[PDB]
């Protein structure tokens, strides 16, 4: 009762005609397992997005370190990364891994994000590492918070494909490479992201649930979303999109985001 595939890859080359770029995207229907690509395997920056990862490599360790998650960080004096709109507010109280966990998902906080990196997780490479563990052979970082959103067309660092981010957000939430509570507590988290209301979140009915990450990099027009979206009494959805422009100068666009979000998600004719 799905739609032919044929038939989604020719809106979404309108709608990247319209856009004047590259839109990729990959969507997994958890329930029967059907699945649906569009430049799929064509890498694309992270931005951000690497974020919702690193929250889920946090509750990874926590499973194996009793108490981690209570565990109070204090950064007197550090420089704070610009867009770190919670860790600039708790530098007298410190904040714990939870909370930095929370600040860096929810709010794209990148003081948090590299306070994780640097604290916990072992840098870029700890990050793809903690990725290599889950079979996610495609994902790297490369670089630390700021740095990592340069978004130059052809260079492979800090980037993945829409079908990894997808498959590795269905094995966190879904699969055993997290326990129970570590499950329940990633989806909680990204439930609550609030980074996402012109995104993934603006093309579904108001009575389905979403939980996404996402990310701008404020250069070529890149920007992204991924999520797990639950419509009324269907299984879950695992939904990655994508987007680049060739001009370093252009804008990203929301609209085009939620868009091709829309595209996808109709074609599984829910
Ligand atoms: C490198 C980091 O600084 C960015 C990562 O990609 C931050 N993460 C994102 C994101 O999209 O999640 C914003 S965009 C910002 C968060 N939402 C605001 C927004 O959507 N507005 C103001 C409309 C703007 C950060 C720069």
């Amino acid at each position: 009762a799905s739609q032919p595939p044929q038939v989604t890859v020719d809106k979404l080359k309108r709608l990247e005609n319209d856009f004047g770029g590259r839109i990729g995207v990959y969507a997994i229907d958890t329930g029967s397992n059907k699945t649906f690509g569009y430049r799929a395997n064509e890498r694309f920056p992270l931005c951000s997005s690497f974020k919702g990862f690193l929250a889920a490599a946090v509750l990874s360790k926590s499973q194996q370190q009793e108490g981690l998650l209570n565990q109070r960080i204090r950064y007197d004096n550090r420089v704070m990364e610009p867009h770190s709109p919670v860790t600039e507010k708790q530098i007298t109280t410190g904040m714990t891994v939870a909370e930095l966990s929370a600040a860096t998902l929810q709010y794209s906080d990148n003081g948090a994000a590299n306070l994780l990196l640097e604290k916990l997780i072992g840098g870029p490479e700890g990050m793809t590492s903690f990725m290599r563990s889950i079979g996610d052979n495609v994902f790297r970082l490369d670089r630390w918070a700021l740095e990592l959103n340069s978004a130059i067309p052809g260079d492979d660092r800090d980037t993945s494909t829409p079908k990894a981010v997808a498959e590795s957000m269905q094995k966190l939430a879904f699969g055993n490479v997290l326990g129970l509570t570590e499950r329940h507590q990633l989806m909680d988290w990204f439930k609550g992201n609030t980074t996402g209301g012109a995104r993934i979140r603006a093309s579904v009915p108001a009575n389905w649930v979403v939980g996404d990450k996402t990310g701008t990099c404020g250069v070529y027009g890149t920007a992204n979303d991924y999520a797990v979206i639950w419509p009324v009494a269907h299984a879950p959805i695992v939904l990655a999109v994508y987007t680049s422009k060739p001009d370093r100068n252009s804008k990203h666009s929301d609209a085009v985001i939620a868009d091709a979000s829309r595209i996808v998600l109709e074609s599984f004719n829910i």
